[PDB]
């Protein structure tokens, strides 16, 4: 059962699906930027993943620059609400599994929620290699 977050535009959200696909299972994928999870869904992947609302935020996007949001002066509910009415503001990817839910930044953070083992070694697009055919992480 696993669901990825995922932007096709992001090279660190294709290695994640690429991955998660290396470990022999198809996920559900989520465009979130056209469906965005609902607030109570966002609030519990939050939760899941250990960490800050603000860890969670996008920067060098639109509403990031133009709501002001560097700036110290919103609450984490503020935050998830920009979050909700800007889904741009959602950083990538975000994976579910039966074993736990990760902002897969970097993408081998992956690695750590997939129940079965790479089936072969794996190498990033741009020629990163990530485990080799043995299985350890390089
Ligand atoms: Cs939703
Ligand atoms: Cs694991
Ligand atoms: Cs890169």
């Amino acid at each position: 059962n696993i669901t990825i977050y995922h932007n096709p535009a992001c090279g660190t959200s294709r290695n994640t699906l690429e991955m998660i696909r290396n470990s022999g299972t198809e996920p559900t994928i989520i465009l979130y930027l056209e469906n965005p999870p609902s607030r109570d869904e966002l609030v519990k992947l939050i939760a899941d993943m250990g960490i800050s609302v603000r860890a969670l935020l996008k920067k060098n996007v639109e509403p990031y620059e133009q709501l002001g949001l560097a700036e110290d002066k919103f609450t984490d509910d503020q935050l998830i609400d920009f979050m909700l009415q800007h889904p741009i503001l959602i950083n990538r990817p975000i994976v579910v599994t039966p074993l736990g839910t990760r902002l897969c930044r970097p993408s081998e953070v992956v690695l750590d929620i997939l129940q079965d083992a790479q089936k072969g070694a794996f190498t990033k697009e741009d020629g990163e290699k990530v485990v080799d055919e043995a299985g350890k992480r390089l």
